[PDB]
């Protein structure tokens, strides 16, 4: 193989690059190759049977190549913990770049844009996988202001056995909510949300239990974006990835040519130095 088999005797931690529900997240040195790489342990206790399967359905991993996917590497198990070795971003996530920016400017956000619509169109027509939890923190950037996409739901099995251990319900779409099963017009709902929530630098629903929350997604009308200071342009984006109902939702060719994005295309944005600046790289 191009790595061969992977074997965490070979990696030297270097750092912890965050963690989160699910495990950690360190940045590590893949000793007998050079690659640097992030590694994601997934704590699963699971019959072999079962985690084989696992650490082969991953596998498809490898065919997945694309500007705004993150890299693969390969997946091992050890000592508990499925290990998801990936390409490493030297700039974490939107949601790390959230909280030292205050909030992400709406030119910036149009770059992501064209990234989402496209590293979906990456997946869901090279591949068939719909992303599953698209969230600011699910989506990555690097100094060379690429931008990402990570911890899309591959494995159908990963998928059943990490069901039960609950998601961010708070970025379900109000179908998959009303128990409705994923669809493609569930991740562009989770984007818009996305988008909405770092143009404003925070959550963008007003604080409840998270009980009432959901039930709130379900029966109240969808964020929408502060009317005075946002292109309207970028206004119509996020709403047309809002619209509750899942038949009338905009998709991800009808996005693809949406005024927003065109504007976004030809607009020329550092992106790569923003970044550096903003969090010091
Ligand atoms: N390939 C990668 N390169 C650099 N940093 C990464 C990375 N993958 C994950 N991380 C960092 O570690 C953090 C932990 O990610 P992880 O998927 O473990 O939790 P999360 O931040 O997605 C939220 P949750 O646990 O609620 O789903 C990420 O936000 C990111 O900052
Ligand atoms: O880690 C996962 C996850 C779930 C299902 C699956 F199939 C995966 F491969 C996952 N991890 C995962 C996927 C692609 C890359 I490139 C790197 C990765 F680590 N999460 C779903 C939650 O959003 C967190
Ligand atoms: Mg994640």
């Amino acid at each position: 193989m191009a790595l061969g088999e992977l074997k965490d005797d070979d990696f030297e931690k270097i750092s912890e690059l965050g963690a989160g529900n699910g495990g950690v997240v360190f940045k590590v040195s893949h000793k007998p190759s050079g690659l640097v790489m992030a590694r994601k342990l997934i704590h699963l206790e699971i019959k072999p049977a079962i985690r084989n399967q696992i650490i082969r359905e991953l596998q498809v991993l490898h065919e997945c190549n694309s500007p705004y996917i993150v890299g693969f590497y390969g997946a091992f198990y050890s000592d508990g913990e499925i290990s998801i070795c990936m390409e490493h971003m030297d700039g974490g996530s939107l949601d790390q770049v959230l909280k030292k920016a205050g909030r992400i400017p709406e030119q910036i956000l149009g770059k992501v844009s064209i990234a989402v619509i496209k590293g979906l169109t990456y997946l869901r027509e090279k591949h068939k996988i719909m992303h599953r939890d698209v969230k600011p923190s699910n989506i990555l950037v690097n100094s060379r202001g690429e931008i990402k996409l990570c911890d899309f739901g591959v494995s159908g099995q990963l998928i059943d056995e990490m069901a039960n251990e609950v998601g961010t319900r708070s970025y379900m779409s109000p179908e998959r909510l009303q128990g409705t099963h994923y669809s493609v017009q569930s991740d562009i709902w989770s984007m818009g949300l996305s988008l909405v929530e770092m143009a404003v630098g925070r959550y963008p629903r007003p604080p409840m239990a998270i009980f009432e929350l959901l039930d709130y997604i379900v029966n109240e009308p969808p964020p929408k974006l502060p009317s005075a200071v946002f292109s309207l342009e970028f206004q119509d984006f996020v709403n047309k990835c809002l619209i509750k109902n899942p038949a009338e939702r905009a998709d991800l060719k009808q996005l693809m040519v949406h005024a927003f994005i065109k504007r976004s295309d030809a607009e020329e944005v550092d992106f790569a130095g923003w970044l550096c600046s903003t969090i010091g790289l």
